[PDB]
């Protein structure tokens, strides 16, 4: 379905405070360039309402969980 | 790794047009509430310099490639 690492990632980006997808992120071992794309990315996504947030995180769940993803 | 179909979704999101990603998504038949909501993401992120954004799918692989993806 999904790499339950990467899962937590998307979980923190859309739910979550910056500091817990930062520590998620960590796991990675990302240099300071990609990490600094990471919380751009982040900072972006945060602007929009929780709901919007609920309803894409709902979408992550249908595709990784689709028989098309099996 | 990962769900090929889902690569396709966040490679169009993060690199391709509003439409491509249109296109991508309907292949798992999101509600229109699922779609809207997919869709103020693009339109958030497109507001991200190019280079961020292939910094972000470089990002991408290197989570997906991870040992702890295996």
């Amino acid at each position: 379905g999904i790499c339950p690492r990467f899962a937590h990632v998307i979980e923190n980006l859309l739910l979550g405070t910056p500091s817990s997808y930062e520590t998620s992120l960590k796991e990675f071992e990302p240099d300071d360039t990609m990490k600094d794309a990471g919380m751009q990315m982040k900072k972006v996504l945060d602007s929009l309402p929780q709901t919007t947030r609920e309803n894409i995180m709902k979408l992550t769940e249908k595709i990784v969980k689709s028989p098309l993803c099996m």
